[PDB]
């Protein structure tokens, strides 16, 4: 598609279809794109005195990136809460990306009065790394994705990227990438842009939570024909003898029954209470935290493998690193207080994954005898076991969507830890650049690069298109079930709404998971 | 001002040596360094570090 | 063909068919192949107290190559003189090649009494290198060609070559080849090995001499329209003035005519005279030798490029390196007398090449005017010049036949010094090789390489076949012409015959120029 000056390249797309096992989303939103950069690539690498936990190295383009890696990019808050409380799983299947109604304009700083006017023949470059041939920075939960709220206009953020460091500088290895060195489009004011994209083949997402527990699935009313130790010793005149006894379990002793699964891997994190009392007074921040290490250096593991946030009636705790926690509105960047933050829970999957700040288990670790004493001791951490199931991580409503599996050899279970759909193939990564337009050139040969451009940024619009298969549940369970609801009583602002400033506010992270389902 | 684009098609000739023993190849340097060649510096600027020419493998005569 | 042991794999096929211009001549001999270098190879260097000019590294293989690369390989004495007599210019057009009756024979050395016996299954590995990818070792003179006469047994010389070196060390450019790493076929007696060759286009070898001098071309009768300065002074009263003068050349002043052409070049040579008592009392061998300086060493010019060996009534003299040197029958190898050696002539040549001991010409070095003189000095090394023209080396009976040009960006005239054609694509190369038998081995495993062998030879017959393109002359020339001639008075022994004891000999080197032709 290309035309005049007076002719717009597309139409504003954005509401959702609901049919059958499919629902379509759509969304606008409108982007401005300035001048990164002053049109350099730039060497960036760590501080001189930094820890050697905190060095890099790499560089940073003058180029864009769009993002629409969360879910409240294509979901209302009510299109959320029609998928969570009616599907099992879902899934996304294809993808539509669109872009339009490209606006160039140039800047002039006389005299600190600013005028802005249009430049109607310069141009944007746009391309996408279908080949996943760029570092994919993408799926590391950084802002500027699409804004929740269709009403609002967002910056589009720079593209950067780090390789191998020694400390503060570079090794051999590390690889340099020239994204102009790729084919990309020009794009004047009446030109547009498109490309679709399909989802490759992954599991549902599990919209529910079990409605058993993986220590209770037997027949609460027959005994087993299996036996168990029971008793080691007996009653002999006035004293006891070792002496070996078995019984066969029922339900006075559930807790001895044999049992045909074990509880999903462990990595224990240290517990924090939300009440301030509670905690220590010291800063164990890092010294106390569960990390990493890998090449020398240390790295907080977070938020880690899937487990269980509490066991039952202790809301008040949560691991110190293994849970998601997302900000209020407009809550600062460094050292804000708990009340400015919103710290989900992963309470649903205590069914079959183990509490994140308890042990796995004990085992022995000697050999018991005459005048020797069975010892046990806790694991801390446990690898996966032949027998092992588990949940995977949660998804949010602004959380998340997909992540890159990495190219490597091998890899066990590549859901991100996350949460959402880990990809071989994802969608790749879009750039967009404002063309350089040099300014008023000497009369006389120079050989020495350009360093003076006219000033000047972008604005337009970007759409996006997806599919996703839905898995309705069939369950038979006879009362009514947890529903994701808002509350009736009075406030003084809607949830989810603006307020009387013009401010959009999520006023709290939602799941998925309110059905249920039999283990 | 605008844009230029030049495409040109080279024609390759592929060696076909029986050497027993492996030949010389140009190569970037493992050790650490400041900068990485043929890169950008801190400040935007592109160099090149040195001169490359052409004969690294061998032919006999 | 293959087929058992009482089978003959090949005939004997040795003579010569002439047949309008087309002459075939096919030879047979019988070889012997030892085993060299007890199947190994082995780096070869330079001796460290060699002088920097004689440094050299490389490999000694346990192969080796058959060599038909001298003209009396393909053409008897009679052959020659029909050839030389009669044409004004040959050269090769196809080939063939063929080994067969191949017999292994085992060698037991007890007691020291050896018994040779036969082993029918051993084998002996040939291949032709068809694709030029291992150094070119014919077309440098060696010894181990197919002996001159048919009824000599000849000995297979082994392989071996050349790499960069620095000194008496290597560089990491030089390398290393291992034959085994060539698809070759395997003989057992009873199976034979056959291929052809076709030559690629060359230009005939000049086999006349000129019957005119390049610088005698005129019309003796008639005066030239053109004029030259004659005298640049005057007589005046009792002296001279300066007073240019110009005249028309004809017969009495025939050395001032102009001419359209120049000689060939030339790069000057030490003379030496055949009697004793005419050379200088010293050493001069190498400080009066010419030489050219390739990457710091000192190489001797030899024979260099084509120039006259003397002029007219100085047969006494020749360039100290500039001719063909041929040994007497059964002349040594080092340091022998001028008696026990056959120096060629290359006197044809001097209608259109300069003399090889005698400088150039002469040019001017100075302005001369009224008050200086004008001065003039040798010019010892000419390269070409637009107008050149000049002769190739004569070749010879028992001379070389053809050269490799190096695979490089530019050569002019690749003509081989040493005389002959200039093949880019020469006839390949031909490798042999007995396959090692081990010994007894150990009856516990070792993981050692084998050491010991049964001693083993092998011999055989090898035919050549060349087919070669004649020019007949076209001569209207009325007076006889020189030919190659016996002389007809008595002597103890025949030329070109065996003598008493059955030793073959050829008394005397024969070029290819007896028939003449006009500039």
């Amino acid at each position: 598609g290309a035309d005049g000056v007076g002719n717009s390249s597309g139409n504003w797309h954005c509401d959702s279809t609901w049919m059958g096992d499919r629902v379509i989303t759509t969304s606008t939103r409108t982007w401005a794109l300035p001048t990164y950069n002053n049109h350099l690539y730039k060497q960036i690498s760590s501080q001189s005195g930094a820890s050697n936990d905190n060095h890099y190295f790499g560089y940073s383009t003058p180029w864009g990136y769009f993002d629409f890696n969360r879910f409240h990019c294509h979901f209302s808050p009510r299109d959320w809460q029609r998928l969570i409380n009616n599907n099992w799983g879902f899934r996304p299947k294809r993808l539509n990306f669109k872009l339009f109604n490209i606006q160039v304009k140039e800047v002039t700083q006389n005299d600190g009065t600013t005028t802005i006017a249009n430049n109607l023949t310069s141009t944007v470059q746009v391309f996408t790394d279908s080949e996943y041939q760029l570092p994919y920075v993408l799926g590391s939960a950084h802002q500027g994705c699409l804004p929740p709220f269709p009403a609002d206009v967002f910056m589009v953020p720079q593209y950067g990227y780090l390789t191998l460091n020694n400390g503060s500088q570079a090794v051999g290895r590390s690889s340099f990438y020239c994204l102009e060195y790729f084919p990309s489009q020009m794009l004047r004011t009446g030109n547009n842009f498109t490309f679709s994209y399909t989802f490759e083949d992954v599991p549902f997402h599990s919209s529910y939570a079990h409605s058993q527990s993986l220590d209770r699935l037997m027949n609460p009313l027959i005994d087993q024909y299996l036996y168990y130790l029971s008793k080691t010793n007996a009653p002999s005149g006035t004293t006891t003898m070792s002496r070996l006894q078995f019984s066969q379990a029922g339900a006075s002793d559930i807790r001895d029954q044999s049992r045909n699964w074990l509880p999903g891997p462990c990595y224990r994190q240290q517990r924090v209470s939300k009440t301030a009392a509670d905690n220590n007074n010291s800063d164990y921040s890092w010294t106390g935290a569960t990390k990493y290490h890998l090449n020398g250096r240390d790295s907080l593991v977070n938020p880690g493998p899937a487990m269980a946030s509490h066991k039952d009636d202790e809301e008040k705790y949560f691991p110190q690193s293994g849970v998601l926690i997302f900000g209020k509105q407009d809550s600062g960047k460094t050292n804000v207080d708990i009340e400015k933050v919103m710290i989900t829970d992963e309470e649903e999957i205590r069914t079959t994954n183990p509490v994140a700040t308890e042990q796995y288990g004990s085992v022995s670790t000697n050999l018991q005898s005459g005048n020797t004493q069975a010892a046990t001791t806790d694991v801390n951490t446990q690898g996966v076991l032949p027998g092992m199931v588990w949940q995977d991580r949660d998804v949010y409503l602004q959380g998340p969507i997909w992540a890159k599996i990495p190219h490597t050899d091998g890899h066990f279970h590549p859901s991100p830890l996350m949460g959402g759909f880990g990809l071989k193939h994802p969608p790749p990564q879009i750039l967009i650049k404002n063309t350089p337009v040099p300014a008023n050139p000497s009369t006389t040969f120079s050989a020495a690069k350009f360093a003076s451009f006219i000033t000047q940024y972008s604005t337009g619009q970007v759409s996006v298109e997806i599919e996703w298969e839905l898995q309705k549940e069939n369950s038979k369970r006879w009362n009514p079930e947890i529903q994701y609801t808002s509350n009736y009583n009075k406030s003084v602002n809607v949830d989810f709404t603006v307020d009387t400033n013009g401010v959009y506010s999520e006023p709290r992270p939602i799941g998925t998971r309110y059905l249920t389902r039999n283990l």
